[PDB]
DNA sequence: AAAAAT
């Protein structure tokens, strides 16, 4: 009954009602393992397979249900077969018991710790965070110190009442210095997610001067420092150049923060909870972009990561276009394509518009 | 420095 399924996430509608979580959770574990081991192509195969299954409006209950579904190779179909058999993946279970996997997941869960540092610590014989933190020869970056100091709060995922409380704080701070500014919550929460590892925002101003737009993130973070809310701050100045071709991280001015979010600012509706210290450390990402690039930045920062990947792949292989967070370039017409909305980008790409809550690829 | 942060 269902229409042909595209190999591209940007040509699929993926809502949060996942009927194939048994399969997807196992494929996500297998993808994450090849990623920490730096096997791009094998991880890529599991990510694409996981992504297609998330788009299905029904659960896979037999191998005949896998017919006509793209991105399901022989290796992926044997994993599906094993899960149909007893409800569990022996392959994912072996990864979960692997010493490298456990250590890499554990070490990279620390803010300021990436693949290189996790690898360094694993090859040194470390297996637990307790032994890393208490070691006398190791030296930590200021990001890693914050990562270890606020670890429990940061490893606890942010919920919607918390994200909304942060949105109010961001909007009140930004409107203080730029009353004409547009503040949009991006990331997972824009896609309708109930949790996240952080909260993301896109800030833009139609009438700000070059200086007002450069100074805004400094004014907002200083305002929070004065109030004692800024636990961690790292502001990356713009490396954005208007005429370079779109050919990881974008070049806009941005900041990676840890905010002290007072529980009193959260409208939780939840009762029976224990207040403890009365606040929670929340990872917050702010992006400032020039007004004319607002649609590309919004598309880039809304995600999901797989939706973004397939958008760029589709643009390259199907349209001979170059897309990133700053622009869209048409290699045939030899012209940069302008957009005032996400809808105009989809139209330029010849794609049916996919709503933010349908981008959960 | 490389590395981290989306
Ligand atoms: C890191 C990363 C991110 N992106 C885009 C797409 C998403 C946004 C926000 O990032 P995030 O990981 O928090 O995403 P989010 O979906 O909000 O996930 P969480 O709920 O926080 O886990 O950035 C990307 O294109 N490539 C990447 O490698
Ligand atoms: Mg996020
Ligand atoms: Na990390």
């Amino acid at each position: 009954a269902v229409k042909k399924i595209s190999q591209y996430a940007c040509q699929r509608r993926t809502t949060l009602n996942n009927y194939n979580q048994l399969f997807t959770d196992a494929l996500d574990i297998l993808a994450e393992n090849d990623e920490l081991r730096e096997n791009e192509g094998s991880c890529l195969a599991f990510m694409r397979a996981s992504s297609v299954l998330k788009s299905l409006p029904f659960p896979i209950t037999s191998m005949k249900d896998t017919e006509g579904i793209p991105c399901l190779g022989d290796k992926v179909k044997s994993i599906i077969e094993g899960i149909i058999e007893d409800g569990e993946s022996s392959e994912a279970k072996a990864v979960l018991n692997d010493e490298r996997y456990k250590s890499f997941k554990l070490f990279t869960s620390v803010f300021g710790v990436g693949l290189k540092t996790a690898e360094k610590w694993f090859r040194m014989g470390f297996r637990t965070l307790s032994k890393i933190q208490s070691d006398k020869s190791l030296r930590f970056t200021q990001m890693q110190k914050a990562g270890f100091l606020y670890y429990e709060d940061l490893v606890s995922c942010v919920n919607r009442p918390e994200a909304e409380a942060v949105s109010m704080l961001v909007k009140e701070a930004v409107v203080t210095f730029l009353p004409d500014a547009l503040v949009t919550m991006t990331g997972g929460f824009r896609r309708g997610k109930m949790t996240g590892h952080d909260v993301d925002f896109l800030i833009t101003s139609p009438e700000a001067t070059e200086d007002e737009e450069q100074q805004l993130l400094h004014k907002v973070t200083d305002f929070w420092k004065q109030q004692g809310l800024l636990l961690y701050c790292d502001i990356l100045e713009s490396t954005f150049e208007k005429f370079k071709q779109p050919s990881a991280l974008d070049h806009f001015q941005k900041c990676f923060l840890i905010l002290k979010l007072d529980h009193g600012r959260v409208h939780s509706e939840k009762s029976g909870q224990q207040e403890g210290k009365g606040w929670k450390a929340i990872r917050v990402d702010l992006v400032m972009c020039p007004y004319d690039r607002r649609a590309f930045a919004l598309l880039g920062w809304t995600g999901s990561r797989q939706f973004e990947r397939d958008l760029r792949r589709y643009a390259t292989h199907e349209r001979k276009m170059m897309l990133d967070n700053h622009a869209l370039y048409d290699r045939t017409k030899r012209v940069f394509l302008e957009a005032e909305s996400e809808e105009e980008i989809f139209a330029h790409l010849g794609l049916d518009y996919i709503e933010p809550w349908e981008r959960n690829a």
